[PDB]
């Protein structure tokens, strides 16, 4: 399914996104836009392999289990098909582990391309949350 921004924004805060590691909501409903365009099923292949699903556009070769990428990991031990549905839950779950494992949210490029540095507040003005 594809989320309309302010429903997007209060899923994000229902699931404690809200300034998670020091990200306010923005930043997140900014990130799922120029990553996914708030599209639960967008998928993208990588010249190695792997392959970002869902909304967060999570990757397959450290995140998830897809089953057909060379040297994959399942640091957040969940198939990739999971990230694929209408419930973000399972993507929420795994992004909290990856912004908790290193360089904050420049694990998603399209953050750092677009994101990072921005008025991300504007995302969710003129929604109810």
């Amino acid at each position: 399914k594809v989320f309309g921004r302010c429903e997007l924004a209060a899923a994000m805060k229902r699931h404690g996104l809200d300034n998670y590691r020091g990200y306010s909501l923005g930043n997140w409903v900014c990130a799922a836009k120029f990553e996914s365009n708030f599209n639960t099923q967008a998928t993208n292949r990588n010249t190695d392999g792997s392959t970002d699903y869902g909304i967060l556009q999570i990757n397959s070769r450290w995140w998830c289990n897809d089953g057909r990428t060379p040297g994959s990991r399942n640091l957040c031990n969940i198939p990739c098909s999971a990230l694929l549905s209408s419930d973000i839950t399972a993507s929420v779950n795994c992004a909290k582990k990856i912004v908790s494992d290193g360089n904050g949210m420049n694990a998603w490029v399209a953050w750092r391309n677009r994101c990072k540095g921005t008025d991300v507040q504007a995302w969710i003005r003129g929604c109810r949350l």
